[PDB]
């Protein structure tokens, strides 16, 4: 009894604060009787107290060439997580022994936040330790329990650290923010004491009652809103976003992980189901629209379940997925036509607009209200907000100030009655971008000619026609580059953020970079 | 050596009463049990906190305004609150009375000017936050800790710290 848990202390480095506590435990089993539940009490809380690991650490892989190979096998292209994991290694290599920082990760869902601790904790040569937060209502869990009960037990983290022979791990705390505060014992404030670093070195569990030191693990919090995870828990964390995907990376993520696993598990081998990409580029574009690939993952097990019924059924023995029967196989497509109109006439402007589901491609019309060429007025339809109203009446005016300028002899935009229209009168939509859109349409509707065909225009304008800059431009580029744009404009001091996208969404755009409206009218005639 | 512990700091009586009193009942007691420890770590934590232990306190206003202008670059007007609140102080005899407090944006040096402040005066430093608990349990077993202020004092060893109540 005594001999192998005074043997259990060799491998180790047992600190005095604690190595004296085992030590006066160890002189009550001697005095001790073997059937007295005191005896037991002391043999496990002995047991817990010698299968801590002390003082040991894991063969931590400090090679950077290695970890970026074995972080990149596993996941696409998560570049903003890897980058932090690389330079995490850099800065605990060149300030000598490991480190320990607090990341959080958040993002929709199906990005890959709880996906890649695993990878990353095997990039860095730790074990991986998880368990889940969310719904959680006791501290015992985080604690434990005095070892005076009955049936008491020291924790997650405690059990963490004797599972894993480690007191390096890197230990994935999944939902934070889904955290339950029941008051009469706050899970919050023992995880505040875990991913505190001025406090964290003396994690006083409640069943050993001696502090362990938890500076040297990797805490990675999960979260999918940050704004209910607690302030204080988020004062100690660094928020990494982790953003979605877009059709490409959707689609390598596909090719690579996806159809391969699904293949895995439906037993269907490419010679009994083909997908090829096309059919997957057409799945991604008319049906998996959103930022993570939960979606995508479970219309491929779609496809490829109604394959395998068809061949087991002894009806087919071979399916060819086509992107003419792929409606056979997922249904209605939930994003079909990408642009209403093909030629426009000479009122309405393709405009670009931002939204969660990728970008989108709204359209401009106008049209003279009463029969004629007392002022004109304007009036405009379409569920707008009120500074999109604003805007369209700052354009009114600007459009009224420019064709005076341009063509003295028009009268039109001054005597004329028109109506604005932005077309889905159902959908509610707002923002001071489409001022360049406004205008242009008024202008084309009061010159009579339409403008140039596959063109698209963002941009705020001001009373006296300066182009200011606008927001979403990589979701506006990509619903332009969608709906078979080849001329994109764009606020000149947008330069930066439309430079700033991956190549492959600006391969063939022809972009203008805008200062004022007169050279919106230049391209657009 | 718990006499020891205590020889050469001056202690109050009702203080040494105490210190004997447990003393003896725990040569009452039987050594290694479950009542032996506590009275143990409790007659250890009469004998931890110090009772005549001081800090010479830094009353001279030049190396004040020193100390305050090493660190803390800038808060000329926080500065110069706070050498006035030393000289009232100084002249007062004591500094009990009011209690200092600061209030800005957040990142803005509140809480290292606290620590900055307490480096002047030569008062040992000591944070706890606040962002019941601050009175200490009792020894029923539940809660075998004292509170955070009397740690305070067994950490800083110096009856006249300088504590800071943080957010
Ligand atoms: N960039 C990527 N590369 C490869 N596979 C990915 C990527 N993103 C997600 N996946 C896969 O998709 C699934 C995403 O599930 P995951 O557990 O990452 O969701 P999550 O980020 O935890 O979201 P939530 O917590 O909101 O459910 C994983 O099985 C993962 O294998
Ligand atoms: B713009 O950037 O302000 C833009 C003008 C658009 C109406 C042509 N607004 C939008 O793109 C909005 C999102 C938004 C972004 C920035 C500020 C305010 C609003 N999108 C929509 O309103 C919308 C409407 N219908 C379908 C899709 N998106
Ligand atoms: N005037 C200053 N001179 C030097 N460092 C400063 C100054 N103001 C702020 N800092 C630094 O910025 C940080 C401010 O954080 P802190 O003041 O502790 O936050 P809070 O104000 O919420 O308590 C500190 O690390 C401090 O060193
Ligand atoms: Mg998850």
């Amino acid at each position: 009894i005594e001999e192998k848990f005074r043997e259990r202390l060799k491998e180790l480095v047992v600190p005095k604060h604690v190595m004296d506590v085992v030590d006066e435990e160890l002189s009550k089993l001697g005095l001790l009787d073997n059937h007295s539940s005191e005896f037991n009490v002391t043999r496990n809380y002995l047991d817990w107290l010698t299968s801590i690991p002390w003082g040991k650490y894991s063969n931590e892989n400090l090679d950077l060439a290695r970890a970026q190979a074995v972080l990149e096998e596993d996941h696409y292209g998560m570049e903003d997580v890897k980058k932090r994991i690389l330079e995490f290694i850099a800065v605990s290599q060149l300030r000598g022994s490991t480190q320990g920082k607090i990341l959080c990760f958040y993002g929709p869902p199906g990005v890959g936040k709880t996906s890649i601790a695993r990878s990353i904790a095997r990039a860095l040569n730790r074990e991986y330790f998880r368990f889940s937060v969310g719904g959680m209502t006791d501290v015992a869990e985080i604690k434990g329990h005095r070892r005076t009960y009955v049936g008491a037990m020291p924790g997650k983290i405690i059990q963490c650290l004797k599972k894993t022979k480690t007191e390096n791990p890197l230990i994935l705390i999944d939902e934070v923010d889904k955290i339950g505060r029941g008051y009469q014992g706050d899970p919050s404030s023992a995880l505040l004491e875990l991913l505190d670093p001025e406090q964290n070195a003396n994690f006083l569990d409640h069943y050993l009652d001696v502090p362990v030191d938890l500076s040297k693990v990797l805490f990675i919090c999960t979260a999918n809103v940050t704004d209910t995870i607690p302030e204080p828990l988020r004062d100690r964390m660094e928020m990494i976003n982790v953003s979605g995907y877009v059709a490409q990376e959707k689609l390598a993520i596909a090719e690579r992980y996806l159809v391969p696993q699904a293949r895995a598990l439906c037993g269907l081998d490419e010679s009994k189901a083909k997908l090829s990409s096309d059919v997957l580029t057409l799945l991604i574009k008319q049906y998996c629209r959103e930022s993570g690939v939960r979606n995508l993952q479970k219309q491929v097990e779609k496809v490829l379940r109604k394959s395998a019924y068809k061949i087991v059924s002894g009806e087919a023995e071979s399916v060819e997925v086509t992107p003419e029967n792929l409606q056979d196989f997922v249904g209605k497509p939930v994003f079909t036509v990408e642009r209403m109109y093909d030629v426009t006439p000479p009122g309405v402007v393709m405009g670009l607009a931002w939204t969660a589901m990728g970008g989108s491609t709204l359209f401009v019309e106008t049209s003279l209200r009463r029969p004629q060429d007392k002022d004109g007025s304007l009036e405009v339809t379409g569920q707008l907000g009120e500074v999109m109203k604003e805007s369209a009446r700052i354009a009114y005016t600007f459009a009224r100030a420019f064709l005076m300028q341009h063509a003295p002899a028009n009268d039109y935009l001054v005597t004329s009655h028109i109506h604005l229209h932005v077309p889905e009168g159902a959908t509610p939509k707002d923002g001071p971008s489409a001022g360049c859109t406004i205008v242009t349409a008024l202008l084309s509707l009061a010159m009579g000619r339409p403008v140039r065909q596959n063109l698209a225009m963002t941009g705020e304008v001001s009373l006296t026609g300066k182009i200011l800059p606008v927001g979403g431009i990589k979701e506006k580029t990509i619903a332009a580059k969608r709906a078979g744009v080849t001329c994109i404009v764009l606020p000149a001091e947008n330069k930066k953020d439309f430079y700033d996208l991956a190549a492959f969404i600006t391969e063939g755009l022809e972009v203008h970079f805008v200062e004022h409206y007169r050279e919106i009218f230049d391209i657009a005639f």
